[PDB]
């Protein structure tokens, strides 16, 4: 049985990524079904674009681009060190080494400008998806108080904007709204979460997750930003409010091995009957929740945006199968 190494959504929650020991796999979330997999070889990092049929492809053991449609090669570009992870936008291609970063147009691929960043070994980087306000950030921690310092950057000026002493201590995990005016960090104690407004850089939400220290992997805003997901090693996803303590509770079944890096994402409001599934009048509105785990499973969730609380769980897919 094979195994995975890399989960992650597209810029809007409508597809999953993934790159296997033995292949890659793409799928759509709605109406559940497969598009496209190839069983070549090892690999490291995936990411997509808007759909579009283009892939961003890493070989486990270089950076190349595939478009799926025309099963074909646009280009290939080699770098010195080893990648460690990437994200799309339609208008600039964004790659970090663990001292060194890189910019490129998507569409003429020509490089256009270059920082040499401190060392980051977890590579936790967080960038805007829409033109109009694409933004970067990237933790800047001194070469070894002002530990948690990260910089604002502009890709369509290239250059910097502003500073922000988010936290104390080392970034751990960073997201920026779909429309690229918030942007959450994650200190290595994941006791303080803090999301700001990027334009003038005020702190606007400060969140308290959990009692004891524990580690946080990933985070994902939503697509109105109304909503902020957080995933730990606890095998507990938690959600914060963004219209202090959670709002409500996601709660992972047990047989699931703890040992799990999950990721999820949020979409848009949806409408559905009270009939089928025992929540305990026909309809009232429940918000989507997906959580896709590298254990090789998919779940789905439903919110109640004024009880708060733990949220059903409706259905469960089983990925690689």
């Amino acid at each position: 049985s094979p195994t995975i190494n890399f989960i992650n959504f597209n810029q809007t929650g409508t597809c999953i990524s993934l790159g296997t020991s033995k292949g890659f796999k793409i799928f759509n979330c709605e109406p559940f079904g497969k598009f496209y997999s190839e069983d070549s070889g090892g690999y490291a990092i995936v990411e997509m674009l808007f759909s579009t049929s283009l892939l961003a492809l890493v070989g486990i053991g270089r950076l190349r681009i595939i478009n799926t449609k025309k099963h074909s090669i646009i280009c290939e570009v080699t770098f010195p060190t080893s990648i460690l992870s990437v994200k799309m936008n339609k208008s600039r291609l964004v790659v970090l080494l663990q001292e060194q970063i890189y910019i490129y147009d998507i569409n003429t691929m020509r490089l256009l400008h270059t920082i040499e960043t401190n060392p980051n070994p977890r590579g936790l980087m967080a960038m805007s998806p829409s033109v109009a306000n694409s933004y970067l950030v990237y933790p800047s921690p001194p070469k070894v108080i002002k530990n948690g310092d990260v910089i604002v950057f502009n890709l369509e000026t290239l250059q910097p904007t502003m500073v922000i002493e988010a936290h104390k201590g080392e970034i751990a995990a960073m997201a920026i709204s779909f429309d690229g005016t918030l942007m959450a960090t994650a200190s290595d104690k994941g006791t303080i979460i803090r999301v700001f407004d990027i334009e003038t850089g005020d702190k606007i939400y400060q969140f308290r997750r959990g009692t004891y220290a524990t580690r946080i992997y990933s985070i994902s805003f939503s697509e109105d930003s109304q909503y902020l997901a957080v995933t730990g090693s606890s095998k507990t996803v938690h959600i914060f409010k963004l219209g202090s303590r959670h709002f409500a509770s996601l709660k992972l079944p047990v047989e699931t091995n703890s040992h799990v890096m999950t990721i999820s994402s949020i979409g848009s409001p949806i409408d559905i009957d009270t009939s089928e599934y025992p929540e305990l009048e026909p309809v009232m509105k429940m918000v989507p929740i997906r959580v896709v785990s590298s254990d090789g499973y998919l779940y789905n969730f439903v919110m109640d945006p004024e009880r708060g609380g733990d949220c059903l769980i409706l259905s469960q897919y089983s990925i690689l199968m």
